[PDB]
């Protein structure tokens, strides 16, 4: 059994990517039957407004998981700590943001652990669970070599950046300083809904 090596990049999901997903520790819902929703964001970048993301966060009482690269835990040390004791779960990106298709093994390792001992030292978060490849590259190797080492593949149903339904794992973005409100406003209107806002810890739990 070698496993495929040919690239796919997620959007959504077919059932290609379900099988793939479903067989190597991979999800992009939650329980479809339930109103319990997922907030994720990606911080490789600092763009200025993640502070303003977590304030909202904060007042809301919204948990969310934040995907971090390498570059962002050097750079961004305080806003770190405040994802971790603001009650959120910090998840691995990566070291330096490759596409995971294109390094080998050992590379891939090295991405992914030191991001994970990164998380580790610098915040005390006890466990990293929860990974997210670089621009949502993969193929069925990078997600079985993800789920070896012991973590889950997380995609997305949802992504909005600025050019809903049962289950749904949200990408938003901090991009830019309408955002915070922007973010305000979406938590107060899905709650209306009957929504849920829940942590990837929960999902795994919704079993
Ligand atoms: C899926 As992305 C563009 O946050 O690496
Ligand atoms: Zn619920
Ligand atoms: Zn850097
Ligand atoms: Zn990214
Ligand atoms: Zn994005």
């Amino acid at each position: 059994m070698a496993y495929t090596n040919t690239p796919h990049n997620w959007g959504i999901a077919g059932k290609l990517y379900t099988d793939l997903l479903q067989k190597n520790g991979g999800f992009y819902l939650g329980d479809t039957k339930k109103k319990d929703i997922y907030l994720t964001f990606d911080n490789g970048y600092e763009n200025g407004y993640t502070g303003k993301i977590l304030d909202v966060l904060k007042e809301k009482k919204v948990p969310a998981t934040f995907f971090v690269t390498g570059h962002y835990i050097k750079t961004q040390k305080d806003l770190l700590l405040r994802m971790k004791d603001e009650g959120h779960i910090i998840g691995n990106h990566s070291w330096s943001h490759p596409d995971f298709t294109a390094v080998n093994d050992e590379k891939l390792r090295e991405e992914l652990t030191s991001v994970t001992e990164e998380i580790k030292k610098v915040t005390g978060q006890k466990e990293v669970k929860y990974v997210r490849p670089p621009r949502g590259v993969f193929s069925e190797r990078t997600l079985a070599l993800t789920k070896e080492m012991g973590y889950y593949n997380v995609f997305w149903s949802l992504a909005f950046l600025d050019w809903i339904h049962p289950g749904s794992i949200l990408l938003l973005h901090a991009i830019s300083k309408d955002n915070a409100e922007a973010l305000a406003k979406i938590i107060d209107d899905l709650r209306e809904k009957g929504y849920h806002f829940k942590s990837l810890d929960d999902l795994v739990k919704s079993n």
